[PDB]
């Protein structure tokens, strides 16, 4: 058995749940740009290599659009403080296969 068993932080938990946050934002204002009824994931690998497909503003100084994760707490609280104003810009979708016709109806479980 253990002794001194030692978990995680209690405010751990918020700098995770800060990060959630701001990853799913990304894909709201993408996805909303889009003119989709659905929200898409920022391909942040691909963004990074190739910046033009889709901007990003709303953005405070110093920064540079990254994963959520490479701010600082200090940082991730801003985005979100400023988010409503945060939108995107898409000038041309990255090239990618479609996906054949599968399943329909989206649920969780």
């Amino acid at each position: 058995g253990s002794s001194g068993s030692s978990g995680m932080s209690v405010d751990a938990v918020e700098i995770e749940t800060l990060r959630k946050t701001v990853e799913d934002y990304f894909c709201f204002c993408y996805g909303k740009a889009l003119g989709k009824s659905t929200v898409v994931p920022v391909p942040y690998e691909k963004m990074l290599r190739d910046q033009s497909a889709v901007v990003v503003q709303g953005l405070p100084e110093g920064v540079a659009f990254k994963h959520p994760e490479n701010y600082d707490l200090a940082t991730l609280k801003w985005i979100l403080e400023n988010k409503a104003g945060i939108s995107f810009i898409i000038k041309r979708p990255f090239l990618e296969p479609k996906k054949h016709v599968g399943g329909s109806g989206p649920s969780s479980g």
